[PDB]
């Protein structure tokens, strides 16, 4: 039902976020001044499973949509489960331009 959504700029090497819904900011606890121009890998931490992470990277590198479940931590430290889904956006000539991801706090 509910879920946040963001846009990452693939034209840039590190895939920084260039847009985030109001839910993303509220959920994560960070403000646009702290997220724009960055990679949401900053929401990851100790419990975060590096193997799951390793899957998004590859999907991205390979430029394929992908969904995985990762443990993320809000700005206050409180952790939460993130059911993330990443989708690539290719130009008419096949090249990838942006990446779109939909986050969902499935902490149940
Ligand atoms: C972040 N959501 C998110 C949304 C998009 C559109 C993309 C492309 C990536 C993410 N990430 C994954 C992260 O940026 C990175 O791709 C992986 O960490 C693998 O690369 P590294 O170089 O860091 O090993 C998001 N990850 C999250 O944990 N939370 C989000 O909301």
């Amino acid at each position: 039902l509910r879920h946040t959504f963001v846009v990452a700029d693939a034209t840039l090497p590190d895939c920084p976020l260039v847009y985030a819904s109001e839910g993303f900011y509220a959920m994560t606890g960070y403000g646009p001044d702290e997220v724009l121009g960055h990679n949401c890998r900053f929401l990851q931490g100790e419990g975060t499973d590096p193997k799951e992470v390793q899957k998004i990277r590859d999907a991205i590198k390979k430029g394929e949509a992908c969904s995985v479940r990762l443990l993320n931590y809000r700005k206050d430290g409180t952790p939460f489960w993130n059911l993330l889904t990443v989708t690539p956006i290719k130009t008419p000539d096949g090249r990838v331009s942006k990446f779109v991801g939909v986050q969902v706090d499935v902490t149940s």
